[PDB]
């Protein structure tokens, strides 16, 4: 544990060998002071609306998040996965930060000067007993670099707590993150830690091959019967005689099941094709939404439903759906040439479509006067006899989510995809310890507010062990797998340009294999 | 089940709970609005307090075994309970295990919620209701809502001075905390099991 | 709980989704539909993507304790959340662990 | 001990587990050089009140002081103490000093400019024989922050002794503070020691 | 492996023992940052021959290369060597880095100065399982001198692909080095490996 003595190597590998694979990842990263070594309370500006209310704090502390798909796979390591699996999961990881560089840095009058600052530690816990507000699992940016020879910023960690408008609650928590045991890090030092993923189910990562409503032998009627007549030509007056068939596969709409498909929650449909949407401002007022504490937070992404039928591919819904931005994409008011919006056209076969009805259902009893009225049913719970399928993931989406700590949860997949974890893997929190400035030779009972400007740099590497699930078909075709087209292009996909600029083209889902219901 | 669901209680105590039970008091000729409430009893056992409720619907259209009572028009499609899924409409058939009817009224099935056996010689098509064997949930009247009916109301706006209490009836319930519920009745000539789709989510896998 | 379930991420760090923000833009004075995309940080709270939504409901009539904002009329049953089984109307009592007001 | 090798880690918690709650607290330090490496007589101005005079002398060491109940406690575990106890006091303490940077500073006409000095040292000693005289416990500002992220300069030592106004008596001690062994302590050294606290009677946190 | 501390010696020698002759060469090395950290696609330009269309990538890695026989061969040793033998080939290798020194440099706006950088790394890996492109072989620049004094500069790595004019196929790999397991050598570190030449021909080095 030396100044010049590495205290740690360059593992950013792959490794296939059976049941599972094991991605390593290497990254280098540079944390700045943040705050000024300070604690500050933030909280949204007093013109503001209501749903934009916050209340929080921001700390000096930075934070490591590797909860993107391609923090761990490369493309051609996503492909292995997709099209020769039906099912994959986390099982343990390994964490590691070595080669720390405490750079002090100096602003003289014309010039910064950077130099080594060779007793200067770094603070590293990890917060491996959930004792804090947890902001991983919320699609931040600020992860690792989808690509190994790119240097990343450690981001700021900061919780939001309880408020009443931009105030604060007796109930709101302050958490001092100095008040943790960390080991501190000179050059020389390391940190290490490992975890276990605990026993969540197989991500799905098949398509199904049979839709719900045709699960049936189409040669073989049943031997139940449905109502199929109600009035009878008895001559011209044609009065009512109720009369029954057995369905077979002429009459395949109407025919007794088991099973009936998975909830939905309607969202308003939006075209791609600009002409065919309409002009006005329906982004908040025509959007899905749901309302906690008197505030209105949009649904995004939802419920996992299908984004669009058949035929009908130029429709998402309008907040159903990730969407993604393309490389070099600005973050607010963009045209939909720079995002990447993907598609859950997969679970057509057991959830509904996001924009349209679940059903209809009688609204009255009809007589010899009332006729059955039917109403249309936009909101649907849960039924006995659902099944569905959650939301597929992205090799750019993330990978878990902390499930949260309650009396109750129904069926805790997240629902921007993953998987849902009681406990996940924690918080890895980073921060420059502060090295003053010279006091002044008589005492001064007042706090330090000068301090010599520095910051760190390092290289941090995650191993993850996934299992992965084997297929098992006996289908004869050959089967839809992701492919790169041969079709020549000015670049390569998922490869640097002229610039040396990583972008990648399009989101890969990983629901390319088949299964039968 | 030898109870229902609502009369789940000691008959001859009262709860310790109250219940809202006034809302306005005739102050003389006025008739100002004065909340009051009271502990439920035997008396009023509409409005106890209970620790469940019933089990999820989805409503049908109610159609007569007796010819007379229905209504004359093709509604056997229109009329019809049915989902929709990846653009076509399929009949919901049986669908969830709800009661076909309520009491004393028992010439009432659903229209296609219901497993309908033929009679033995019967033919393929458009017979009569002499021909076949309609069947009945009548015994789950206890936890289950008629399928037919409701199943309750909701209110749907915010009452003021001037603004009054309306609710609409729930004519699709999902599945809430506290439900319970009874699966549907098996027969001598019907299906034994079925296969559980292979699929990320299930909830209650019964056929 | 110390959290919302709205309230559930980093304020300082955006997403890298998109969301719905635009449908139209004001191209000159036409006011023609375009969707326009947007990820979602602190100031755009509302909008954000989420893993989880609320519990069930079942929506109840809302009786106020200082009696002047009540409604003058027997609502007590009328206006009351109820289910009905076997031809019989039950008052929902307690019913569905819910949330009895919001803030304030 | 090395330059580039952390010689302790951060320690700042507390754990509450039955008839014992352990406190244990980490800060930043800053010793600037006090007098100018010289020992000083001081004293009161001659024009001052009789109630008011005093003579002493100041040195150039400072001290740690960790003599306040917000050096140990958090506000949390402040409020896990009085609402749950009727009476606590100290058993043991263990102190450390770690990760010491010597900084030299110059000042060149323009700019200040700050460099490691890797081979100065720092001497520490503990007056654990009590032969020196005892200014803790005198309520002085200059212990431990309250917030463990807050950085504080360690404050100057100096001791009153007998006066008569503000001239000296033939008993007044002088104590000269490099006459006691000390700990030299560059960058890769610690300090270190115990303390058991005698038998005290518990501090009565009840009314 | 410290900073004041050697990590390997000059072998710059040739040993003729029968059979046998060892050849050990020690060169010195400089390597900059080459595309400042980037990859970057490479190509012919639009204005050119069919014949010298090309589509590759470079990289920000160096190679080092020793494929030229004075790299090992002095003229005396190469003399000894083809008047003396009807035939040679090689057996095995042995293949060290070692003494690295990693240089900061800053352009201040009048003069370029360089300091040490004692706690940055320099990534090594060899490409023992051949799924990079190999670039060696081809008559390149850049291999160690003829003559042990000389300093050389590392040579930057790049690869050229399918190409359909200057334009990209669908089977044009990309090749990431950061992909790999690289071992990374601050000061005091070394880098080593051997090699076995598998069973070739002697060289027929008479007429």
């Amino acid at each position: 544990d030396g100044v010049g003595n590495s205290s740690g190597n360059w593992h950013c590998d792959s490794t296939w060998m059976g049941d599972r694979v094991i991605t390593t990842s290497t990254r280098t990263w540079a944390l700045p002071t943040y705050n000024n070594h300070l604690y500050k309370q933030i909280s949204s500006q007093s013109g503001a609306s209501n749903d934009n209310h916050y209340f929080g704090y921001s700390t000096p502390w930075g934070y490591f998040d590797f909860n993107r798909f391609h923090c761990h796979f490369s493309p051609r390591d996503w492909q292995r996965l997709i099209n020769n699996n039906w099912g994959f999961r986390p099982k343990r990881l390994n964490f590691k930060l070595f080669n720390i560089q405490v750079k002090e840095v100096t602003q003289n009058d014309g010039t910064t000067t950077i130099a080594n600052n060779l007793t200067s530690t770094v603070q590293v816990f990890t917060d491996s007993e959930y004792q804090l507000p947890y902001v991983l699992g919320s699609a931040h940016q600020g992860c690792l670099p989808p690509f190994p020879a790119d240097v990343f910023m450690v981001p700021q960690y900061g919780y939001l707590t309880l408020n009443n408008g931009s105030q604060a609650v007796g109930r709101s928590s302050f958490y001092c993150l100095e008040y943790f045991p960390s080991q501190m890090l000179r050059t020389g030092n390391n940190f290490t830690f490992s975890y276990t993923f605990e026993d969540v189910p197989f991500h799905s990562s098949y398509a199904h091959s049979q839709s719900l409503d045709r699960l049936m032998n189409p040669l073989i009627d049943q031997y139940l019967y449905y109502l199929s007549r109600t009035n009878t030509p008895s001559g011209t007056t044609t009065q009512s005689r109720l009369q029954f068939s057995q369905a077979g596969a002429s009459d395949i709409r109407d025919q007794s099941r088991n099973w009936l498909p998975g909830p939905c929650y309607r969202q308003q449909r939006v075209s791609k094709t600009s002409a065919d949407n309409n002009n006005s401002e329906y982004s908040w007022t025509g959007a899905t939404k749901y309302h906690l504490n008197g505030r209105d937070s949009l649904v995004n992404p939802g419920p996992a439903m299908a984004s669009h039928k058949d035929d009908e591919e130029k429709f998402f819904p309008q907040s159903g759906v990730l969407i993604f931005g393309k490389q070099g994409s600005e973050k607010t008011n963009v045209d939909i040439e720079k995002v990447m919006i993907t598609d859950e056209e997969e679970i057509r076969t057991t959830n509904p479509v996001a924009t349209e009805q679940y059903g209809s259902v009688s609204t009255n009893l009809q007589r010899g006067n009332r006729q059955a009225a039917t109403a249309d049913v936009n909101t649907q719970g849960v039924l006995p006899g659902m099944v569905w399928q959650d939301r597929d993931v992205y090799l750019q989406g993330p990978i878990w989510a902390k499930i949260p700590h309650t009396d109750g949860h129904f069926h805790p997949s997240p629902l921007m995809g993953g998987f849902g974890l009681k406990h996940p893997p924690p918080q890895i929190l980073i921060k420059n310890t502060p090295v003053p400035a010279n006091p002044s030779t008589t005492f001064s009972a007042a706090k330090f507010a000068s301090f010599i400007t520095q910051y760190s740099t390092g290289q941090v590497s995650v191993e993850i062990e996934w299992e992965l699930q084997k297929e098992n078909s006996k289908r004869w075709n050959p089967e839809i797998q992701y492919t790169s087209n041969y079709n020549k292009s000015v670049n390569v996909d998922f490869t640097v340009d002229t610039n040396g600029v990583y972008s990648e083209p399009r989101p890969i889902g990983t629901r390319y294999l088949t299964r039968n219901l």
